[PDB]
């Protein structure tokens, strides 16, 4: 009655390439099927695993839109997974990029039924009081880092729910490939609190939390369960996820930022590349933060954020907290000022989508010339594209990632330059949990090299690792010089 | 470390609150349950959203492995996929665009350059010899009608064994399917260095003989009763098999012979309505090839059935080919010798029913068509060409030319004819009408051979099943009725001279036809 059991079933067993960790293809010689017994079931081909890639590559154009390739991509994530990683270096910026913000939205929308999280914890608030029994199936050694998404805004749209691990895994998955942390050693997961539009919801096949987008009293200590039930397993692992930057973010990193090593980078890793440009321009400027007056229109959380970390940044060289607000200028938040009469030496741009019929006064006053927009949405802001914003025609670049002016040549910028050099830095030092722990965008200027007058302007080309690993050199000082930490590697530290 | 990843043993969502407790997931999985059904209508709804046009089958080919009972559940809910999703679009996508990829979890490939392995290969899979059903192999030369595709060859297979157990009820845990890499010839493949197969030429010798001789044997030493049939395969190797083989072991020719049996089921159908015995059933042959013939041997073989001489159904056949009728003394006669202008042909041979597997673009003229309809009331036309727009005719103006007092059958889907004083109907002659059901039966009477009686109650059983819109065949939505329509005859067959395993009172057939694709 209980127990039914046959002596007659049979899967016609599949045997050691279930595992996507090593399966490696076809690059399985003839010595190494006749051990693991593939004796005739892999297509009695030799490849070399570039050549492999290869043909995953000659395949991956063979397809026309952006959206058919991360459903292929999504199936050599479950077998042969050094593939899907080792095809980055046949073409990352293009790809990788790609994977995380253009496609999720359109796979996330029409495609996130997938049920297969492998490493996602698909864990629920409402029934699932338990959580950490989770971790039974998946110890504190060989674990760096770790995304756990509320799914609450996505770029392209906010509030899909049960979709939001996609683009956990999206964060892993350009984790590793920018910051080589081995993949094995992170975990995905992203919790369906809700979170929904009622367009999700109303969805009959939406295989997610049933019409439970909850908030209140009840949150944080919901989150703050799943986080203290994080660090009593590991404060050794980044617990870096993504959330929306409005009431959460600031809260969370409140509640959490001193005593765990949590962070967001939307409004952590942003700023810093942010920094990053503005050392990029008064390296040929010549004129320092101290006589570099900025302006933050919009006002937003991460732009009146970046007030912060601009003040904070120019107490290496400039005045007490005081005279922040005297070399920063807000703007555009009520409709302020009904618009820069001094002090222009770097200028920020729109925090909103509002696109602004050029004002040209910034071009004809003296100042050292430093403007960027830096917003995706509208892709426009304050300024229009350099073209039209080089009306004076000096150098500029934008966050929202924009062509050549053709000489006249700058880069995009975004954060993805940012938090794989973070949290390799503590991966390495393995750090427990500041502006001067976060001060590693400085690296990107060693690899800048803007010291050509005319071409290269912009942070750092985007084909490139090593720049992580530069500021891995910056990062890992944060032990001596920073503060707490678990350092005790030589300088090289060369396969961490 | 995540368990249970077994595809048969995974039913994604489908588990119900306690077993994604009881088996260890612990919310991996989203806090919805979802009917099996619910799952296919969502598959559904989310296959459609695509391009359609082989993006599909990217989706399936993981869904495949990724969980293999639902995929049948929205299979079975089906009146596209049977040919389109995967009897066209793998040659037309996998086969080529997807060839430096590979699916290769259950099923095997070996190679022509390494004989020795086989034995050592095949029990790679825990095996036990009594539980095995319809392993199928294939070369990859002449798939459909474009040529040599390597070790591509199991997407075929693979996709044949999706057409099997979700029209005849095979179980997928006993059936496996092969590869025999024995070198291809198409010069793309060669110069393609991210072709992930042999890299060698064709070889037709006793190498080959040799090879295929010592794969045979060992495919019934370690499992008997296995049904071994090879899909979309050389003819002069597969006529030569069958020859060579088929006196002791249990194997059939989709190419050759499930073809030849479905053919025989349109033709009883106008039968039905001509009111004719079918030994004095005069018809010409067009193709005079390597398949052509197999198809007219097939109905030839039938032809005996209803009271025909060797010599008088030969004599009753004409074969006919664009430099003439297939005669004596003609030096070139292609080794075969049932043959003793085609419009000067029909004239004299008054054939009352005729086909042409010859692939000729729109041979049949008007002329021709008036010559057989003013002869014969009821003629019926065949051009069994598979390509789409390929075939001998259309319909809509052979029904037109004739007055619709005549019969056609398509061997590609077409849409009814509408000559606007009645609507007719399909006449759909594809393979999936015969083999399914054929492997049901000889998986329930577990027979040693798959003789022509055998074969023959199965066409005939389709007539039943399909029969006075006017059509000879019948619809492929209503599929899994008639495989058991014709299980129930071939068992019949079966037990004439002696040929089952197994014997029963027939009402278990629904019991071995199983993998109903509902779980519990």
């Amino acid at each position: 009655y209980f127990q039914s059991m046959s002596d007659a079933r049979v899967p016609r067993i599949p045997a050691a390439l279930s595992a996507p960790s090593l399966n490696r293809g076809v690059g399985f010689t003839h010595a190494q099927r006749r051990r693991l017994g593939l004796t005739g079931r892999l297509p009695s081909a030799v490849l070399t695993l570039d050549q492999q890639a290869e043909r995953v590559w000659h395949q991956l154009q063979s397809l026309a839109t952006e959206l058919g390739r991360n459903l292929l991509l999504e199936q050599l994530h479950y077998r042969h997974e050094v593939l899907y990683f080792k095809v980055l270096a046949d073409h990352l910026p293009e790809l990788m990029p790609v994977v995380y913000t253009p496609t999720v939205g359109e796979a996330i929308q029409r495609f996130s039924d997938e049920y297969r999280g492998q490493r996602g914890l698909f864990l629920s608030i409402d029934e699932p009081d338990e959580i950490e029994e989770a971790f039974n199936t998946l110890g504190p050694e060989d674990v760096d880092l770790i995304v756990c998404t509320d799914a609450e805004a996505i770029l392209g749209i906010g509030d899909w729910g049960v979709g939001g691990i996609q683009i956990a895994v999206g964060k892993l998955a350009l984790y590793t490939a920018g910051g080589g942390v081995d993949p094995r050693r992170c975990l995905a997961v992203s919790l369906d609190v809700g979170t929904d539009n009622e367009q999700l919801l109303a969805d009959p096949f939406y295989l997610g939390n049933r019409h439970a987008r909850r908030r209140g009293r009840e949150y944080d200590e919901f989150v703050s369960r799943y986080i203290e039930t994080a660090q009593r397993l590991f404060p050794r692992a980044i617990l870096h996820f993504e959330d929306f930057g409005p009431a959460n973010a600031r809260k969370i990193l409140d509640t959490y930022g001193t005593d765990y090593c949590v962070f967001n980078d939307d409004m952590q890793g942003t700023g810093a590349v942010v920094l990053a440009a503005v050392y990029s321009g008064l390296k040929v400027t010549g004129i320092p933060l101290r006589d570099q007056t900025i302006v933050v229109f919009g006002a937003g959380t991460a732009g009146m954020g970046i007030a912060d970390q601009i003040r904070d940044a120019m107490v290496a060289d400039g005045a007490t907290l005081e005279q922040a607000v005297s070399q920063i200028w807000p703007i555009d938040r009520p409709g302020l000022l009904f618009i820069k009469i001094a002090s222009p030496t770097i200028l920020l741009g729109c925090s909103t989508v509002y696109g602004a019929e050029v004002v040209e006064a910034m071009t004809a006053s003296c100042k050292h010339p430093m403007i960027f927009p830096l917003s995706n949405p509208t892709s426009r802001m304050e300024a229009i594209p350099a073209d039209v914003l080089a009306w004076s025609n000096a150098l500029l670049a934008t966050g929202s990632p924009v062509a050549p002016v053709e000489t006249y040549v700058i880069g995009q910028a975004n954060n993805v330059l940012a938090f794989p050099g973070i949290g390799l830095g503590v991966i390495v030092a393995g750090a427990r949990l500041r502006r001067m722990l976060h001060a590693a965008a400085k690296a990107i200027a060693h690899q800048a090299n803007p010291t050509n007058p005319g071409d290269s302007l912009l942070p750092d080309v985007q084909n490139l690792r090593a720049i992580s690993t530069t500021v891995a050199e910056a990062v890992y000082r944060a032990a001596v010089q920073d503060g707490v930490a678990s350092r005790t590697h030589d300088d090289v530290r060369q396969a961490i």
